[PDB]
């Protein structure tokens, strides 16, 4: 029994954080056998920022102006080159360290477990969503650039997500580990901004799923809706639309708690209307869209409270 | 910027997880040097229960190798299983105590494999609100005091309410409870009053200022007003552990107090402080200091 965010152990992604020093600035790198991936805006003086021409700046850099740092070692650069917005160094020294991995490309809603570094040191872990409008509302101060988000399914980690910059509203951008951002950002100081958020309604209904399970029914209803008639509704709260996707992954748990998907649909349209009414879900007073439906069948049990 | 419910990285404690088995039970174990702690109830009477075992009835698996038991002793709840094999990923650590209120993450594991990780707060009623199902007892909670791990907790049980129960590495036991199946309740629980207002602070250092009000407070009256809402009262050690947070943001604590007075009898009014509904009381103010300013391990 409980419920709670849980990130993944971040034992495996430890062993790969180095620092990454080139003139002035220092951030965050990930060391995987001879390679050590960072954002490519560790090449950028602050000036260089606005309009950066990247090709230009890495033309005039020569491996030994790379500083790497693996604990109180220090690894030779030996090659570099840029894919999309990161930077890859190729190294010396093979990481003895370096766990089963795959580079992944996540989709919105997708969750995954941040590993937040300070000059190559890792400071703590935690768990968060693609947000769908391509921001994670993550914790990060400056130095942390080149932290990563990873899920550690089975026994690969796969490495979803680069921290790259903090959006003027507090929330953060970064790319895929191929360098390719997520959402309609640059690597620009110009102005971007984050599109208008909304709420990741497939995980919700995973998480009122999770709530049955843990044996809280308060929030059914005796009644069910049409797809078409809870999409009209959702979206007057600023909910994703809930596609027959969706729908199709919410089966298993259907089958689990015996409410089917359209059934949780309706508890979930007369939740949007009433509120909470001073009470709370798994020891929540708002509707929770951090839980994707395997995350809850993950954590929570098979025998139904 | 961002608030977050962040767990020390778990790295130092993974490489020291092990699967202890005895006959048809199976739980985690702590391989700390050549000794393997674990709950004792892998094994009532547990000094004859105990008495009765050799050495070749624990099995202990560190991933895919066994470990050769050589020795047993029980010290409270908790079995020490000496073992031949030293642990070479042992890390440097400690065995500490903690107190209501305190923070801690928790590696949550099932046959000696971790499956997670997450950070909560040792409740007034000395539960833990967790996430566990069977065959999680022996998943150790921890602190990392800069290089050295502290290990606060093991897990044994789970409560009627859902709530846990366990103890010390010493064995010593988290409030009233015993390691059998008997009728135990978690008693009333209270609201941790220095970890709100420490979450009220990094609320501030975020720019959330809503609830900030030009009024302050007496201790006592504060006091009076937090015995009504189940609120733990707040002590001159509390106030005294706000000072760097209060200096930071300057704003007084007693003026933090009355925001605080002020949201126990009005409510949020529809708004939420760090994307929440609820007032949270699982940081310290350590935590909401190391989070605001960047300290790392
Ligand atoms: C201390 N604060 C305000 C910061 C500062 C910086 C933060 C940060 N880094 C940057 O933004 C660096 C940068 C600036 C301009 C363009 C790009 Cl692509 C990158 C990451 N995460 C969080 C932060 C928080
Ligand atoms: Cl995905």
């Amino acid at each position: 029994s409980g419920f709670r965010k849980m990130a993944f152990p971040s034992g495996k992604v430890e062993g790969c954080m180095v620092q990454v020093t080139c003139g002035t600035t220092t951030l965050n790198g990930l060391w995987l056998d001879d390679v050590v991936y960072c954002p490519r805006h560790v090449i950028c003086t602050s000036e260089d920022m606005l309009n950066p021409n990247y090709e230009d700046l890495l033309i005039r850099k020569s491996n030994h102006n790379f500083l790497v740092q693996a604990g109180n070692v220090q690894l030779r650069v030996i090659g570099h080159s840029m894919q999309n917005c990161v930077l890859k160094l190729k190294v010396d020294t093979a990481n003895p360290k370096t766990p089963k991995y795959k580079f992944v490309r996540i989709q919105p809603g997708q969750t995954f477990s941040v590993l937040a570094c300070y000059n190559g040191s890792p400071s703590g872990v935690y768990q968060c969503a693609m947000r769908p409008n391509f921001t994670i509302k993550g914790s990060f101060l400056n130095g942390s650039c080149g932290s990563v988000g990873f899920n550690i399914d089975y026994d690969c980690v796969s490495f979803c997500y680069m921290h790259h910059m903090e959006l003027p509203t507090g929330v953060h951008a970064g790319t895929d580990l191929e360098g390719n951002f997520y959402g309609p950002f640059v690597d620009r100081q110009t102005a971007q901004a984050a599109g208008t958020d909304t709420t990741i309604t497939v995980n919700v209904l995973a998480w009122l799923y999770a709530a049955v399970i843990n044996g809280d029914r308060w929030f059914l209803n005796r009644f069910t809706t049409t797809l078409n008639d809870f999409n009209l509704v959702a979206m007057k709260y600023n909910y994703e639309p809930l596609t027959q996707d969706h729908v199709d992954i919410l089966g298993p748990l259907s089958a689990q708690t015996g409410i089917a998907v359209l059934d949780m649909c309706a508890s979930l349209k007369e939740l949007l209307q009433n509120g909470m009414n001073g009470r709370t879900i798994l020891g929540s007073a708002l509707l929770e869209d951090e839980f994707t439906p395997f995350d809850v069948v993950r954590q929570c049990s098979g025998v139904t409270f």
